[PDB]
């Protein structure tokens, strides 16, 4: 709840959220991403006129984190203005999030600075995944 | 469910298979949903030139049955050609699976007959859902 | 474009798809119904999500709906909606799914009192990317 | 010779390409987004064992862009293998794009370097847009 590496994390995650572009849910949600060597990348929800085109905070900076080489993920927080529940990633990140690994850190954040973690593994047992169309070799 | 659901749904799941629109990953996908009052319905995986534009077999079957007015769901089976491993939903199925509930079935299974179930909690733990944008 | 019969029945299937639909967070219904060259006729609706990106289009969900049956060959889609001064167009992503399967046919927009504008998927997807990219 | 803005996009997409995650289609894509100050933002096609999660080089770098607080948009560009055909954004991308203006440019490219470029009202005309979400009408 104290090491470096975590306080970073909450940090840029409650910062991110600022950046959110969510005039339709009004549910602004912030994301932070280390990566091995000790890089963050943050991101945020940027929702859409259509809502199936809007994109989470998680993948925002994955994929941020990717177009700039970085595929070595250590965790990733997220926050967001629920101050009664830790924010939860939803189906699809995870699946995103395991197409890197399912051994890394997802800091489940409330404002107020307390969280629960869990494992992309846990938070995505019995993944699909690369081994389904025999990309594993 | 019942043991007469249960086999119904299973094969509903492989037939629907056979209309799979796959011709870029070649990988097809059938699924088959069924709701509380016994109707059953299917989708398979549907592609595009332009990959994130696909959809899966779970959600078009979802989609199908919702449309049709039917949002109460007991169990959904999924059917692939993958024959070393039981076919599980992506995280966007699980989703959008969780939006209509927790406590329903899922049938993973191999082109042997063979599976596994799981309730979409349990392949969808501490999970996002309606709750998070009410009150 | 087709005959006013085939159009007037797709007319009402999108109305009637509408009804539908599960849209509580944007409470932003939308109906759409789709004809196949035998004369066939699929519908869908928009259904949301609570995480917002995983909600479909109406018309991804007819077009699904026909494709999961066996029908890949479509002569026309209508697409109905509440906005009154407003006739609904297909949006983006959706323009996309239904080039994968041709671009010579008829696009609907109505408004509620049944008035319409009505395009060709190549017009509202103009140098679009399709399969013949890969 | 073209302005040097538009070197700039047309190089920056061209890099962008480099890092693109596509091991399910091999087929590489990349972008560059230039702001009304001046900022280029890059990004690539990043896919994933399910086909439908995976995000285009495009809205990578929109939602790049937008992360970091920048919205004004003056052109994009976009870059692939595919040797004889101008890459085309998809329709996705195209409504992604129009959320954020319908008057700016899409520079759609070979690898030669020559190029076709349209707006984004021409890529997407009679667009659904934000205003049809407006309340009030
Ligand atoms: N022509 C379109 C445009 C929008 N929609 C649906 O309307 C809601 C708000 O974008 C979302 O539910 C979205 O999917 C639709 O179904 N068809
Ligand atoms: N943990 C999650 C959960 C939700 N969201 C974003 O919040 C809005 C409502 O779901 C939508 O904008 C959705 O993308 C997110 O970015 N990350
Ligand atoms: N102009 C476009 C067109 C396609 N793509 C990406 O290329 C792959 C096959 O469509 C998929 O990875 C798809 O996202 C892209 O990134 N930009
Ligand atoms: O959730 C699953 C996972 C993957 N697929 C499909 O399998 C293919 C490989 O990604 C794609 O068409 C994808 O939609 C399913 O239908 N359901
Ligand atoms: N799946
Ligand atoms: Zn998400
Ligand atoms: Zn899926
Ligand atoms: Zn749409
Ligand atoms: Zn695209």
């Amino acid at each position: 709840v104290e090491p470096e590496h975590v306080q970073r994390l909450l940090l840029s995650s409650r910062e991110a959220k600022k950046s959110a572009y969510c005039p339709y849910s009004r549910f602004p949600v912030g994301a932070a991403l280390l990566t091995g060597d000790g890089r963050i990348f943050s991101g945020c929800n940027i929702e859409n006129a259509c809502y199936p085109l809007g994109v989470c905070a998680e993948r925002t900076a994955i994929q941020k984190a990717i177009s700039e080489g970085y595929k070595d993920f250590r965790a990733i927080a997220i926050s967001s203005d629920l101050q009664e529940e830790f924010i939860s990633p939803c189906g699809a990140c995870r699946q995103v999030m395991r197409e890197f690994g399912t051994d890394w850190a997802v800091y489940m954040t409330k404002p107020d600075g307390t969280f629960v973690v869990r494992t992309v593994q846990e938070l995505l047992p019995a993944s699909f995944g690369p081994e389904d169309l025999q990309k594993i070799q």
